């Protein structure tokens, strides 16, 4: 009747690394992503940091054509869908194609594209915009160019919550194979929203740091905390049923047994301010797994650097899990990822349970007075990680949670 | 176990019209929504003519400031959303409200905001982009807006598949209360994207009709089929389990009994030439409704107009349903109103069912030679609509197809 779920998979391009290795030698050392801005000029701005993927191994897979075929967002997502495929030992050939779907999230989709386009109509007139505009730029298309890599014939959706696209897109895909409906489903998001237009958009909000010390800029949890920094990137995982995963012979690297999403309904960018909803949506992902309070080991937060976000977000840690489960968010290290965000921090997650090791929240030097959740920072922890959970609180109310469990 | 999931009530803006009454009249006595384009200065263009609302009844509900805290695409949705609470007699105060949740689709969002916006960093700099920019365009956010109007603390989300958007959402809803997850969901589309930008960009594609004449610009499956013409507004459904609609003495207007969504993984702007992946999402939302091709009395059709679009939906309509069946499409009629198409279009089909009545498809005088499918044109057909069906395929190779139930 009922269906586990399996991660088999992942792939990943991201400010701290690339590859799988890559990314948790990032995050195991803690080496950090954010840095001066270089994809624009951002003199006028007042914000002078970002977490760039100034590495992009556009080589290994696409040719000189592509960068004009394909937006970044695109680009990402299809870079970090092949690595998962490749990771997972997955024979694309071999699937009942019928049954093999794609989810990618995206907050925002190719913005770069509207952007230009948007300029190049005011200035040289409808005749001259680009027939592939649209086809690059709408969010729902990458979803599709991944699923036309792979002859995924089954489920193709794309996911918009905000900050919580991922973990929506993750837990949707989750309930898809869990319920019978799709046996193996390439899933994550992607976001290339480091751009004047977006840059300026989030800095008009007042969101955005405007600290000029990358070392100090995504400081979650910390007393001098004043907005985030943008990142960019793609998180991609295969999962597929225990069933039919076992029955190819596939490594298994972790399970998802936990999805409870929410809303605040309260207001429009600001968060719930003790965390309502946030509350609810970890107690629903609980209780999907079956699991207690008490066997929650690790929790890979949120934790965008904003002050509001962070108040609220301990204080639904705190009355759910108590003041003892360790906190660490990794927005420290790759910058927030917006609707890519989610499948980043499950890829965190899950190595982290494989590892024994919580990463820490870097650049935060002393928490808050009123934080009582037991935020991790100056070095990472070793330890045992059965079960973890991994949370998202998107712009609109949107709250997201993911449980995860360690494969044994 | 498993939930029965029915339809307690509903509302619209559409070209032709803001209530379910108007509508249907429209319908029912041929009066079509295309017309010459009002919304912005065309005369560059060589598109002149889009299913405008141009009698959108801002001051029911809205007053001048909400044009600063909302874009039209989050104005229609909000609008569709109130009446169909209305219309359902339901009493947002009396639900439990974290059983209570809001799915908006949308395939662009508040294009009409970040266009604008793009424009004035060009000319201004930073400094001078609004506040507001983002929480206005981010295709999310009309979910978030009408779940905050009616404190929905249950499931939020948006969900982008582009043409197919709408019957993806209500796909998805359908299936989070049949399985038990929630007991109350609004649930539809909405686009508001008759710009410049959104324009240029799908006459640049040259998926756009360029007919002059408006009354014979969309004509799906004719034989001098030229490309789509561009409509706008939202359909918002409230779906409740048929136990908790029975239990506060709701009257049932239709029941959602199946649900079927592939992807082609041929190609990114143009349908399989054969419709093979529309031929197995129809089947999969009779399998899940365990009804047969005979049991089919309506096909409320994609048919957008395009060359392309209706040879292989045809194909596909007749490979598994027979030459019998009556197929027509309401795009002749609302223009292709994009992530909002299929919810306004299980409107349509819902309310076929309750008149005993097939509408026509405008403007259509000749079918193409090779096109099998019972096209109903001219004039609309009197008969029993036992079970019906709407289809919608989207660019990116998403196919949604969603399999409704008379209710009696
Ligand atoms: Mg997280
Ligand atoms: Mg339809």
């Amino acid at each position: 009747k009922l269906n586990r779920v399996v991660v088999t998979g992942y792939g990943v391009t991201s400010p701290i690394g690339n590859t799988p290795e890559e990314f948790w030698n990032s995050l195991a050392t803690g080496k950090i992503g954010i840095g001066g801005i270089t994809k624009f000029d951002h003199s006028d701005f007042d914000v002078h940091n970002a977490a760039e993927i100034q590495d992009f191994p556009f080589d290994k897979y696409f040719v000189k054509k592509d960068t004009n075929r394909f937006d970044n967002y695109s680009l990402y997502a299809l870079y970090a869908a092949q690595e998962a495929v490749n990771h997972a030992n997955l024979d694309v050939e071999a699937l009942n194609r019928d049954r093999f779907g794609v989810i990618v999230a995206s907050g925002i989709g190719g913005i770069k594209e509207i952007e230009d386009q948007v300029l190049r109509l005011h200035e040289k007139g409808p005749k001259r915009v680009k027939p592939m505009t649209l086809p690059k730029a709408l969010p729902n298309m990458a979803s599709g160019n991944v699923a036309m890599r792979f002859g995924a014939n089954g489920v193709c959706k794309s996911i918009n919550t905000a900050c919580s696209s991922s973990n929506d897109a993750i837990g949707d895909a989750f309930r898809s194979i869990k319920f019978g409906f799709q046996d193996v489903m390439l899933v994550g998001g992607t976001e290339a929203s480091i751009t004047p237009f977006a840059i300026a958009g989030f800095q008009a909000l007042t969101a955005l740091s405007t600290t000029e010390d990358p070392t100090r800029a995504s400081i979650p949890f910390d007393k001098d905390r004043n907005g985030f920094v943008m990142g960019e990137g793609s998180g991609m995982l295969v999962l597929e049923s225990l069933e039919h995963a076992e029955k190819r012979g596939a490594t298994i690297l972790a399970e998802v047994v936990g999805y409870g999403n929410t809303c605040d309904a309260y207001h429009m960018t600001s968060p719930h301010p003790e965390g309502q909803g946030a509350i609810k949506a970890i107690k629903l992902a609980l209780e999907e797994a079956e699991i207690s309070p008490e066997q929650v080991a690790y929790v890979n937060a949120h934790g965008t650097s904003t002050p509001a976000n962070e108040k609220g977000e301990s204080g639904a840690i705190v009355a759910v899990l108590g003041k003892e489960v360790p906190v660490s968010s990794t927005k420290s290290f790759t910058g927030h990822l917006l609707g890519a965000a989610g499948a980043v921090e499950a890829i965190v997650t899950i190595e982290a349970m494989r590892h024994n090791f919580v990463p820490m929240t870097a650049g935060t030097s002393e928490v808050s007075d009123y934080i009582e959740a037991n935020v991790v920072y100056g070095q990472g922890l070793e330890k045992e990680i059965p079960y973890a959970i991994s949370n998202t609180f998107g712009f609109g109310g949107h709250n997201a949670v993911l449980a995860f469990k360690r494969w044994e």
